């Protein structure tokens, strides 16, 4: 045949493929989500997320040291509340679970970058991400509370306040609140593009969010690509230090489009449902877990993500699979 | 607070979200991959693909009628061979499994759009997609054979010849051979950007591909986004009627980038590993299968895919979930 | 003051800066240029390149093993000739220095990616990169000879034929000659954009190029950015597998502009003058050598280079500074 | 051979190359950095920067007249302090070294465009670019001081206040301060994109900055190209009259990307380490200093810089190498 | 008022404006059009072009020496014919005026870059730029003759063959004829975008073009900007070494649009009508000639022209106004 | 010859050329500049602008009726002052020449769109466009006065206030001033991109501006294309209703670049020097005035101008050359 162009020439050997690989994945690209349950004794297994367990608050010092020894540079904290109410007020109490998870992490490992999930669905009796109303989740009532929670977590040592409530103006609210309390240097990792996904079931079981309905009046429609970009750019305008796309696995088109529309770092969340789909397919012997995990995380990097939130990070770190 | 812009305004009710949904998915967007096994009597369950089964050649006429009655408009045929050899020559036999699958489908439902998968990994003793040589898979020898296969599948009635061998210049070779044989109107559905993915294990089980090594010397590197675009644009230059990204699920950044680089239709293959990942977490109770399938297929459409190859297509049709 | 945007927030600690670093450099990005001198016994120090030495052909098998063991994946071969003449014909001798360098490397480390520098300035009595004529360097006569050289270097095992003669149509000539001789799978690493730079003095000393005038009638003008892009895009049109910008150091605007104009891999040559500039200020105590080398190579990667030709590569490998 | 396109046609002679040269370099493109040491008698040689010497304040009138007679249109002043303290308060004293270097230059040569380096690393006991804190260099404490120093240098006659502290909001601070003191016409040359480079060693020896640690908590990461663009555009937003990339030699990709993102003039700093690398390689006889200097400065122009800060400017001017 | 942005800041002095000037004009940018009349003894003044005169062929050797000594690097030759006929055949006579003008210039100043105007309007009895037929000017018959003219001007030493006949495919015809005759290195300066302008009256007077009608059936419509770009891009596709916009003065939007659509060098012809307009208002005392000429030529450079054909070039050179 | 593409096909006849002409010029595209001298009796001829005469204020009613009867839709007024002082205060007197020229025009012809030139160079003793200072023309002292003049001309009936002072923030100043006085509906035609051209000599003689020096500290440098765009976009930001490029003839590249950077209407001024160059070349019989005038104005339209200020408009209108 007559072909000047033969893409296969650079695919002949492992060495050639290595030399021409366009995207790299390292441990530094990973942020590890940790679930911490207050007022409890033993680690609790999360059924829907094989390998994942609620860390007892009294064992957090031990765990964050373990995580840090594995090479993990960062964690995103999620608390399981034993003090849920109507407005999730435990979250903004100077000594509530939110403040303490941060405090225990920063005090045990000063160099650990601690990102504090910032919401109310794990602390409200109804399970919704804010103050409920005859209306639904009240946007501006919630903004006030997010700002209050932001200040106590910032005071507790959190490096990033990561608003995941999907409230309009959330970044501005929190930016205004941190600044006024003297936390002008505390960064905001905004879950800027957060879809009303059906992939969060395993996470709600693990973080114990008591929601019976859905989050469609605040988390955005999965189908809306132009809206997804607008969501994140409104947060860049508001001062966010880092932007994010969640879920990440089935939204790589969003990640890539966003990368082309901002100079800001972009995080991407490999959600619980993705973790779950890989784990159960591997358990059924249908796929090779490690190859599938590396290809998955690699694609997220390829699409333009600077940071990836992944429940596989520790195992990848300890088993020296990523360095 | 004072916010003029409130994305949440159009999220208040199901009616508002329906009005403002940017992407829609119909039954028409789906192409159904079918496994046909010659010389057998009972349908065989594919263990790695819960719900999928090999159709006995003797029952193909009944199954294609069933699919057509469900409202499925197109299928992609894959055969399980009982006559494999070194070069997979049964594939270009005027009456081999490949020609017969097309013949039966088109004779049974003349309006059925039949896409014939065009390779050899299912017909070779070594399980590689072409002629093995001291070299590895010999590109040009395989081009010769792919052309011969093309003419007999077209001769049997295939509407599209779909090369999945990942050989350079495969679209040009198939186009010349078809035109020369008087099949200038037969279309080419090129598996233009086809990654050396770790997500095809379930498929190889279902199709009986006898491969011990890998396809890394022809299928392309998962990490190479620039190369991915170049792979499809080369096929556009050689005459493909339709391009394709495979896998789809973890490659929607690629689908989006390609959509913006061509005016040609783009197919996306929701591969066996993606199907198994959904099926197995649904069976373990971790996710809602239907919600996850529709969100996954919807994402593929949102990223820019015009057609989606999906194993869930017949259930979606029969359960009237998509019309 | 009141600033919402504070770039300094992600600069506070080594961990934060590591997380947000946009570019990374690995050992894999580097290609090692090697000088091999036939008919000699002792390694010769190149005075202008502190630390570099000509490898005796008799010791090449030992040095290529040493480089391969350091983890270097690829080399670019340069010979010092003891059999120079008017047309540099030893370069296309089935058993000349050029063929032998490749033969030895590939025989010794089969997995070594061997790029054979393809020119004549090291084999001609006049030191010009081709056939001298009343005219100057005769483009088309040199094209003929470059093709012949290509086939014998491919015949000896070179993985890439790297034309550095700066002759028009050199990639097309080399591609036709290779294909015709049955080397359709041999790749071309074109020195596509190669400037008539004043930074090659150390290299000419090390390679023994016997040139009294300059190369301004073939190598291109350092000031011509539009022409630079056009030079590489022409080579893309002629089939090059990889393009290149040489020198790299003072031409990262060119690397960036080319990166945005092609999907092809781009190499960048950190030339001898750049190496000498770093080596000599490091020896005078003016800078920290290691910090400067890594920042320089990192910049080349940041600008868009996929591969970097660098004389510092073996020290970087052995001192485990890059992996 | 058959080539319609022959790039070499316009390279045949010096006249042709001259006619088609795309980029030009003149003396007007150069700004000369001068080091002035107070309370001293003799010129002090800078070991790390051969040819460069600290000018005794009492000899500044003589030197700026010499510089101006050579054709140099502009200088950037750097003072060596004999009055260093905790906050570098000498810099904002109406008669401190900063104010006097400007005053002596503008009064001796009224047409000389004087740019005043605006920072504190040459005036602080610790050597850091601002007010130190338990925290590190205090951003907003430093902004106040930069504004105060800006007003006295502006009052002393400086044409450009050139903030090189790498503090967020620095341009706004200084713009606000000059305006309020009635210096609304005084321009700001912002070191808008200033990297935490390893190429400043020779400069710190010459300007005597007493820093033991590093500037990584304020000067930006060398590897971050998207961040580099954002840095400069934030300064355009803040009112800067001219933008700048420093270092310039190994950041030509940054210079070019920035040129494409703003209508503003862009300066580029050929730093001390670059000056040093060229001087020591030339001293070792490895390169031709003049050819290498002109090619270096030419590339900076080629990449998009309107002005170039260069320690070679005077010699280039006196030796009538550039006009 | 409160304005952060004050463009006036960099306009305060001649030194500041010199520093920030974005475009420069040198003697090197200019090409001098020369009129040579065979069989005459005295230089003839062109009334419509104050200052321009026809050079007697007998004095051409003296004038080309004069131009070369002024520092002019290139000329465009135009002959006044005493041997005109129906097809302008003296133009392709091995020893006709066209060949002789080149011969004399190149023999006298070998380094002179000689561009030979390539047409027939100066050699035909009817004054049209080619072969007249029942049809009008016959495109393909004129292509034949333009090729023959090309080879004899190249044979005489012309560095560039400049077709100004406005015939379709003229660059391809001239390129084939040159290559075939062994002139593969002769360049083509195509008058690629050449408008059917009303500004050539002075030129026709000076060149003696005997035309009674117009050139509207070959030269293009002044109003057609899309067509203008298409005209030059077609010549790029046919191999031109350099493109051109003629006239220049009232077409700088075209120059700018073309600059952004090609990487090729672009010439711009400051035509006779533009020269006469400047000369006559300068003579009537309405404008300052020198200031207007430099501003006009500067504008042409600012718009993107690499070379400018200008009748003012020798005065500019001799009066040392441009170097 | 073999040419699929023949641009000449659509040039064969006047009908074809007419059908495919891309740009049109009509009378509606023209605004006519008128000079009105107060306290005088007879029309005064402008020597430098043949055909142009100062209209005696007492004859303005007659002239604007004549102009309006010719089909002219608009005029730009310029007054010749008999009451010049230090600040040009006649311009903001409720009954000064500025207010009266507008009043007489709008009252005689209510439908006439009257644009009022808004500056001080025709009313200041020194001839500069504003309040002089030890500094030069005081920007903000001038802004106050421009606002005051804007209000009286707006009150006098002017439809457009056209600031031609080249003061920073001029549009904002005037927008603020008109709004506060209740002239929120009065439009601003900003001479947004106004170069320090050498083409205004004839205009200064006609409008009698007493300037001995130059306007280079406020009108912008002719060579600065990026600055030219920034000038106009700052005015769009400030609220200008229409933008403008002056001069227009030699700045068609600017006009085209601006057209691509804004949705705003763009005016272009065919200045006095252009008018003068065409008139004197025509008088000398060197060019055809009408063909040259139509081609000139046509090019300005072609480049992107919506409106053209032209001294030829009335003659073009009366002679029914444009309709
Ligand atoms: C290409 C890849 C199959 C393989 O490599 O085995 C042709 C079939 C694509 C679908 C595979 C799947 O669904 O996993
Ligand atoms: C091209 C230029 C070499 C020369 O002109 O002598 C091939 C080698 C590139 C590397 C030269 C270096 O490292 O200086
Ligand atoms: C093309 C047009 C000449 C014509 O049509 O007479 C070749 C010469 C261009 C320069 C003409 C001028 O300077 O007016
Ligand atoms: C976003 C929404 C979670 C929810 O429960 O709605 C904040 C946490 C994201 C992680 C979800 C996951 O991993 O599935
Ligand atoms: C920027 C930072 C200098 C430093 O010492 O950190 C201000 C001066 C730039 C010149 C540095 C050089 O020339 O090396
Ligand atoms: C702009 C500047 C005129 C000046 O005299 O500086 C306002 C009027 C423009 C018309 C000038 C002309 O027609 O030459
Ligand atoms: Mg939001
Ligand atoms: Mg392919
Ligand atoms: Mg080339
Ligand atoms: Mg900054
Ligand atoms: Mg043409
Ligand atoms: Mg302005
Ligand atoms: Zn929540
Ligand atoms: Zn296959
Ligand atoms: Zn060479
Ligand atoms: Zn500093
Ligand atoms: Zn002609
Ligand atoms: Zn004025």
């Amino acid at each position: 045949t007559d072909l000047i162009q033969r893409p296969r020439r650079l695919r002949k050997s492992p060495a050639l493929r290595a030399m021409f690989e366009e995207t790299t994945l390292s441990l530094n690209d990973l942020v590890l989500p940790i679930f911490v349950e207050e007022e409890i004794d033993d680690y609790k297994a999360v059924e829907a997320m094989p390998g994942v367990m609620r860390i007892p608050e009294k064992h957090l010092a031990r765990e964050i040291e373990r995580i840090a020894n594995a090479g993990i540079r960062s964690v995103m904290t999620f608390g399981i509340s034993h003090h849920t109410d109507e407005t999730g007020s435990d979250a903004w109490r100077e000594d509530g679970l939110v403040a303490r998870m941060s405090r225990i992490c920063k005090q045990t490992v000063p160099e650990m970058i601690v990102m504090s999930d910032t919401c109310f669905c794990e602390y409200t009796s109804h399970g919704h991400c804010g103050v409920l109303c005859e209306h639904g989740v009240d946007n501006d009532a919630t903004l006030e509370n997010l700002g209050k929670q932001a200040v106590v977590a910032a005071a507790a040592g959190a490096d990033f306040i990561a608003p995941s409530a999907a409230m309009d103006g959330q970044v501005q609210a929190i930016r205004q609140a941190l600044d006024a309390a003297g936390f002008k240097d505390t960064a905001i990792m905004s879950y800027s593009t957060k879809f009303a996904s059906s992939f969060y079931g395993p996470f709600r079981e693990a973080a114990g969010s008591a929601l019976k309905g859905d989050r469609k009046s605040y988390q955005m429609n999965p189908m809306n690509r132009r809206e997804a970009i607008r969501e994140s750019l409104l947060d860049e305008a508001q001062g966010a230090d880092c932007l994010m796309v969640k879920p990440a696995g089935a939204y790589l088109d969003i990640v890539r489009e966003l990368r082309e529309r901002t100079e800001l770092p972009i995080g991407a969340y490999q959600v619980s449902g993705e973790y779950a789909m890989i784990k159960f397919a591997a358990l059924a012997g249908a796929i090779d877990e490690e190859k599938v995990v590396l290809e998955s995380l690699g694609s997220i990097k390829r699409a333009g993500a600077d940071l990836i939130f992944s429940y596989f990070a520790l195992d990848l770190a300890e088993k020296k699979i990523l360095r």
